């Protein structure tokens, strides 16, 4: 692990504070602007969609990425949530009601065992079984996110290969002739997350970033700052 | 099937001739500029990478999308071919040597049975087992490409679900916040292909296009004309 404090400019240029963590898979080397904050554990918020979806698929709670989760008919504040969804759109729009239903069907006992088998963060599900990743005791650091994501990328998590492939499909965020990004955003009113990886022809760069997010206005800085770092390191054009 | 002859402008604006075929999956309705050419059968050329990769995966010739196919050390004219590849980069760069090795290992008997089970075009593998899709008797029309691709999208081809998922991953071409394109190009010195689909939040639009391609200079018209049609029909922004 190498600390590049010159990456701090990418945060300070946006009047922001946070951490970007990168992992070169071929070289087995990591880079970050702040080693300490790279290892600071936060609530996963909507980034918990990745383990949650994996467990739900492996237990049969979700059949596949096409299966429709009917809206319960409760109107909530996020407009995108009040409609039918599948695994793809649930991940795209961070539809909490869907993932809460996942967690309830999974149950406390299976959820706890699965997160331990996943070596996921602090592995603590204290709180409501359907809201612990939002207001409970589970915490995960950026380096721990990358550890988890590396296992997912290689199909080495303790779930079926099929479940991992489907979740990685649902993680699809951006793709062009130069790279593929599979990733998941998160925002809990205090900090914003972006965790995932960049697939290249001959390598994969894993990333996990978080930053202080006082207001929603700057949510796009999550991706912008990350991509500005990736471009500086010549990972993407 | 509805013929929209006003789509011909998209070809004539580029001094080109060809066909675009679209299929609205939710409505089960098709649209094309030229119904006749939509049903004209051509050599699949590099679009055969999709059935070939499916068969190779299902027979174990390819383990997964990470498995490296070592370059044989024969230098060929296409620079991208003279290197190691996996299933992702073989599809991206249309690396014929890889697919020829696939076909040889598959063999004539299994290839012929598989294409019949796939209902793939004329189902004729006459010629060399490792070049029939380039210089042999196999032919497929744009509408037949869409018929095949619909089965792939739904995991209804006569191969393992896993094989179909992996090939669809390898087909990934473009993705953003509005759509995902999974597709495959083809070019045989006479005609150019682009076949695939556009995934939206709530629908999928399948497409198959081909056009006369006297020279390589216009290869990019394949995607440009297709995307100009998609934009006209408000399928993509
Ligand atoms: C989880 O982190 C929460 C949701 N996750 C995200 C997110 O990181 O994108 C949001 S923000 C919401 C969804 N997308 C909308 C948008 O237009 N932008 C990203 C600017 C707004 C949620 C708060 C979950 C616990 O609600
Ligand atoms: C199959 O159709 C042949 C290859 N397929 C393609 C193609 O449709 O892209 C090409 S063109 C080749 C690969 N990409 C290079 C490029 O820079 N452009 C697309 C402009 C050039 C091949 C001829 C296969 C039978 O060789
Ligand atoms: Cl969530
Ligand atoms: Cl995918
Ligand atoms: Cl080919
Ligand atoms: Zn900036
Ligand atoms: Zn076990
Ligand atoms: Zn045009
Ligand atoms: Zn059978």
């Amino acid at each position: 692990w190498q600390e590049n404090k010159s990456w701090n400019a990418h945060f300070t240029e946006h009047k922001s504070q946070g951490v970007v963590v990168l992992w070169n898979e071929n070289k087995q080397q990591g880079f970050t602007n702040n080693l300490k904050r790279a290892n600071q554990a936060f609530l996963p918020a909507s980034t918990f969609a990745i383990p949650n979806s994996l467990i739900a698929l492996d237990l049969g709670v979700v059949k596949d990425e096409h299966q429709v989760f009917k809206w319960d008919g409760q109107t909530r504040d996020i407009a995108t949530w009040n409609r039918d969804h599948n695994l793809i759109t649930a991940m795209k729009y961070s539809v909490v009601p869907v993932y809460q239903e996942f967690a309830r069907q999974i149950g406390e006992a299976r959820m706890s065992k699965m997160l331990h088998a996943f070596d996921y963060g602090n592995e603590d599900i204290s709180g409501n079984v359907d809201s612990f990743w939002l207001d409970g005791g589970i915490r995960i650091s950026a380096t721990e996110q990358i550890s988890f994501l590396r296992k997912l990328y290689h199909n080495k998590l303790h779930v079926s290969e099929r479940s991992q492939r489907i979740v990685k499909q649902a993680m699809l965020t951006e793709a062009n002739g130069d790279y593929i990004i599979r990733a998941k955003t998160g925002y809990d009113t205090k900090i914003g997350w972006w965790v995932g990886w960049v697939e290249l022809d001959d390598n994969v760069w894993f990333f996990a970033m978080n930053m202080d997010m006082p207001t929603s206005d700057g949510l796009g800085l999550r991706q912008a700052i990350t991509k500005e770092v990736l471009k500086q390191e010549k990972i993407i054009p």
